[PDB]
């Protein structure tokens, strides 16, 4: 996956007009957009097609899929029918639930991103202790795309070690949550940026600023 | 606690608007509480909640298994309650701050949060089961009053009930299609969730009636 400037936009605005405007303002810097439930539940799944039509960008559906196998398959099918190129799935619910997603992705020509450890403080309670094992599970299942925390570079580094250099790794947490884009890119292929861009007085300048800081990478 | 008719909640996971409406309408005389999840919402839109309210006036539990960071969880809950959902289901494994974010929005918006502790599928044994008791205890400490536990594991459902106490509200999926028994499930849960055993039956109404008949004494 060729992510322009190794920067993925987390478009979590909840208004179609604003989401489209801001995304358009940074289109010259980013060609990969992560769309989650904040926008989808506010504007509908048709927003994904609107983005591909307007920006011809790659779309990662960040739905943190975390249901039983049967329901997971339905969620993935509905998501890919909407035009998403990939979907993010939680690993905590187990191997069968992840496999269900992998099956639909293969069937519709899409990619599955396995979320191992999360970036927020609460991740330390239950997720962190199971993260390494979740990552190994991904390897065992043939998962090639992963999500790790920018807020804990040592943990992100460990995730990279487990999955190897061939696997693709994206990471949220830089900016608003305290992570550093440059440090994150020492281990992740691409850094995710939401508020640091869409909540900035000048989103375009914010995006340009982030890229300027990692220009040597 | 919500008064769930016949202690039976319909898991409406059909992905077709017409079929979902037909089936739900056919069993309305037996069920007044419907669980709507992403299979239907991602296929027909959040307005499906509005249509169910208008057509059936049934209570709506949005099964979105919210599992994001606090900031995003808050937005998901706000959008969901704005759409008309009476309650939303949230995962406890992401931690206390993520759950608290949902509780705060529910409190501010006058709605309810259901905390999913242990799940019913086989994969739940890998990571969730080992953290389930603590997740439940965390819920109690946070003031959570509504919970979700597995019908497929009576022993686990029983322990969950003990942890949350008799005053807490507990609903449980897994009976029927996944192998659980409605009767046994209701020994610990306030209401049992039923999806495929009802919506895939040739006669959903008869299926619902059959399930209720087997638990009439309860
Ligand atoms: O561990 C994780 C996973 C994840 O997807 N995310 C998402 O990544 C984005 C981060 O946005 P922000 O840059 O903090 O504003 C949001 O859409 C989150 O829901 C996260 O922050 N942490
Ligand atoms: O542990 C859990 C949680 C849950 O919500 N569910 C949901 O409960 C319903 C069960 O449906 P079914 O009766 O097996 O067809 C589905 O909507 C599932 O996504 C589950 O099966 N197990």
């Amino acid at each position: 996956m060729d992510v322009m400037n190794r920067l993925i936009l987390a478009m979590d605005l909840m208004n179609r007009d604003d989401a489209l405007r801001v995304t358009g303002e940074v289109r010259e810097y980013i060609d990969t957009v992560k769309i989650g439930y904040p926008l989808v539940l506010s504007e509908g799944m048709d927003i994904i097609a609107e983005f591909r039509k307007r920006f011809g960008c790659r779309i990662i559906a960040d739905f943190k899929v975390a249901d039983i196998p049967e329901t997971n398959e339905k969620i993935c099918r509905a998501t890919f029918k909407a035009g998403a190129d990939a979907i993010i799935v939680h690993g905590f619910p187990g191997a069968d639930s992840v496999r269900a997603c992998l099956n639909v992705a293969e069937e519709m020509g899409r990619e599955v991103f396995l979320l191992t450890e999360m970036s927020h403080p609460g991740a330390e309670m239950f997720i962190q202790g199971a993260a390494d094992e979740i990552a190994r599970m991904g390897v065992d299942l043939g998962v090639k795309n992963y999500v790790g925390p920018s807020t804990r570079p040592e943990r992100l580094s460990r995730l990279r070690e487990i999955i190897g250099q061939d696997s693709f790794l994206i990471s949220p947490g830089a900016g608003a949550q305290g992570g550093d884009p440059g440090e994150t890119l020492r281990f992740a292929d691409a850094a995710i940026a939401g508020r640091s861009i869409y909540l900035a007085d000048n989103p375009a300048a914010a995006a340009a600023g982030i890229i300027e800081s990692i220009k040597d990478l």
